[PDB]
């Protein structure tokens, strides 16, 4: 009862509501509590584990050892649940698990000595996942790639991969041969290592593709040469459907700004509609985005997901920006107005060009320290306006007469306060003049020194990790995307759309195996384990501290 | 070529200023044998590769701002060189350095994004440049020392005006039918026998000093 | 036989990563300060294509280890006599 765990669970005990009936008050303690609990401190990508009965000698579960390691591993019982790990089934998706768990309840302890504690196990079991995956990468690596995408039974059906992503895990998705696995899904159906310059010059010519111009594994496909599957096995790929929609993008930039400069009008043009069917079409993506469902999950949860992301922020405000200028220029008494309201729009998709360079190898590493440095540059900023306003109204207060006027005086002053901060009347003026340099051109500059050594020493190198735990999702939102540049992918949302008017994730990120298949490859990770637990222990047996115990 | 063009001399000319630029940076390579200024100069050619690749990030930035003032304070204009021209050397005196409320948002806005967050990118990407040197500098510039020596020494002697007397009688050596030996020569046998049996004498007393500097780490004391 | 055969015997050991029985056959060696800086050539052009994040460490460690033996012995023959030492470079 010293515990966190049993405190949130009497928590919920006390709070459950559906027990009218009994001799006694406290009813009693169902497995489908505990499975309640389970399930929100695990995340909402789960089932729940225990299911609830709708109503014997021996009633066992689906898989006993897993439930003893969750008993052991949420009271912060070391030795017990590092022994009792041994014996465990299938093993890379119970070190994940249980590093999540530590990490989502370390965060709520509030006990000064038990956090440290709770979370060096969550890295001891990190350090046990990725034991065991370097000796399954190097015994045969094809079937190891094989591992990563199972979906687990025994956890709540759900894979390893997503576990590990959930979890922070961030010395494991580093990892070399989860980094391949990754590189050999964005390159999809063909090979990885024919360059940029070629994808670039293939996507430029039609028959190029067709000619011995590029690259193909599983050759089949490269020896006989059937161009119509060639084609369409070309345009799968995600780096393809990437490079498709940058030039759809970068070309919707130029014509909207040149229907922007000198083509705007009262009346609606021709290059403005076609540019407003477009941006229908961006809209109606991202519509899809949002409500994709490929497993049953909270649906308010689903838009707290999609509104959590940055660009998804940016993409929506863009979006409303826009219909509201567009509201603004059908109104032709504000036109000049409306029209300055679509200027600022444009200025949004500036910054959307940026995400571009998260997939750079040298840039992105860059681009998470500014994200991470306009969190204190804001609050900063606050305090810079309101040193500014003092400094106006005291200079507006020492040196004019006595006036009220609307915008000549208060206006005129304006601009000479922006003139100061962008860049006998002897005492007072010497007086005034010290004071400023003194103050707006010194301190808060240092403030401003202080503040960014103190934000970029703490970055350190942990940037590139950062950014290789970064690279996933990216590929993700690109593989689920359909092929088409969005001028044309309203001919993707008709089909989508009629198929799901009348009555599923792609297999190759995750699949249910054949349950024949699925007994062969976990004895195969049963083996490995107990030939990675000897070089453990046997290294551990040449600490120095051993040696003199000895 | 351009100048021999009499048409184009005031554009022919200019090219030739350019080039002029060009010969200035070839003097600093002067600074490369000093013992101080060196490690300096591998700083600069460290920091370059990043410098360029923000600042066309800089070039994108000042762009959308272009752009955006273009079309927010103007009439609707097409000009070639009036308006366009006009305004971009407006922004080349902002970037180089009713109307209230619009005035001030636009002002403002300048103040905000080009004289605050890129210089905090610039602090933040060459602290990450500049901390990464640390000392190794002086090691790779001792290392940087020898392919000067040896472009020198390969180089005949005549300052380049004069150079020509050594390029007739070497291409007229070359026209009928080698290092120089201070930096690879094939010695004689006998001695090269002598020499690699000196070499081998004094690896074994190498080796000795080697293991028994070995048997005194503690780790070795605990095992025996 | 060969020009030198304790040069081929050290080549084949050097290019699988087999670090003690390097060691070993190394101090039979022939001419020994080019023999230490060419297996250190090796393993720093061999450790870029590796791309395993255990391998790569040893086989950087190794050559690291290879650079102390040719100064260590380099060293030595300096000190003894300083003109006949610049004939060996
Ligand atoms: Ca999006």
């Amino acid at each position: 009862p010293s515990c966190l765990f049993h405190s949130k669970l009497q928590k919920v005990l006390v709070e459950d509501p559906e027990r009218p009936a009994c001799a006694p008050a406290a009813p009693r303690l169902q497995m489908h509590h505990v499975a309640q609990v389970l399930r929100e401190l695990l995340g909402d990508f789960t089932q729940p584990l225990y299911p609830r009965p709708r109503h014997g000698h021996v009633t066992f579960t689906m898989d006993p050892i897993r439930d003893l390691l969750i008993w052991a591993i949420v009271q912060n019982r070391r030795e017990l649940a590092g022994i009792i790990w041994a014996q465990s089934q299938d093993c890379i998706a119970a070190a994940l698990a249980c590093s999540k768990i530590l990490k989502e309840l370390s965060k709520e302890e509030e006990d000064t000595d038990s956090s440290e504690e709770m979370l060096a196990l969550a890295e001891e079991y990190e350090h046990r996942a990725i034991g065991v995956f370097t000796e399954c990468y190097r015994k045969d690596e094809e079937r190891a790639q094989k591992l990563l995408t199972r979906v687990s039974e025994a956890w709540g059906k759900t894979t390893c991969l997503q576990l590990a992503l959930e979890a922070k895990d961030m010395k494991f998705v580093s990892h070399g041969g989860i980094q391949a696995f990754l590189t050999k899904v964005w390159w999809g159906q063909l090979s990885v290592d024919n360059g940029l310059w070629r994808v670039t010059l293939c996507m430029l010519a039609f028959p190029l593709l067709l000619t011995g111009l590029i690259s193909f594994r599983e050759k089949r496909l490269q020896d006989v040469g059937t161009p119509a599957a060639r084609a369409r096995a070309f345009f799968t790929a995600p780096v393809v459907v990437f490079h498709l929609n940058i030039l759809s993008y970068f070309a919707f930039l130029c014509l909207f700004a040149y229907v922007l400069m000198v083509d705007f009008q009262p009346v609606p043009s021709w290059c403005e509609c076609a540019i407003y069917l477009w941006l229908f079409s961006l809209v109606c993506e991202e519509m899809r985005q949002l409500f994709y469902d490929p497993d049953e999950c909270g649906l308010m949860k689903k838009a707290a997901l999609y509104f959590s992301d940055f660009w998804n922020k940016l993409d929506v405000g863009a979006i409303l920006l826009f219909v509201a200028g567009l509201t603004c220029r059908l109104i032709p008494a504000t036109l000049y107005p409306g029209r300055v309201i679509l200027s600022l729009d444009f200025i949004l998709f500036c910054l959307r060009l940026m995400h571009i360079f998260t997939i750079s190898k040298t840039l992105g590493p860059k681009i998470i320290i500014v994200k991470r440095m306009m969190k204190d540059v804001f609050f900063f900023l606050f305090l810079l306006a309101v040193w500014v306003v003092s400094f106006g109204v005291a200079k507006q207060a020492i040196l004019i007469h006595n006036e009220r006027r609307v915008d000549w005086l208060f206006r005129g002053a304006v601009y000479h306060s922006y003139l100061t901060i962008f860049g006998f009347p002897e005492w007072l003026t010497v007086l005034l003049l010290c004071l400023y340099l003194l103050f707006t051109n010194i301190l808060l500059l240092n403030l401003l020194i202080a503040m960014f050594n103190y934000t970029f020493q703490q970055v350190q190198e942990h940037t590139d990790q950062i950014w290789k735990f970064q690279r996933h999702d990216l590929i993700e939102e690109y593989h689920g995307r359909p092929a088409a540049p969005p001028p044309f992918i309203l001919l993707s949302h008709l089909q989508l759309f009629i198929k799901r008017v009348v009555l599923k994730r792609h297999k190759q990120l995750k699949n249910k195996l054949e349950k024949n298949e699925e007994a062969a490859l976990l004895s195969w990770e049963i083996y490995l384990k107990e030939n990675y637990l000897q070089n453990r222990q046997f290294q551990q047996k040449q600490r120095p501290e051993q040696k003199i115990e000895d």
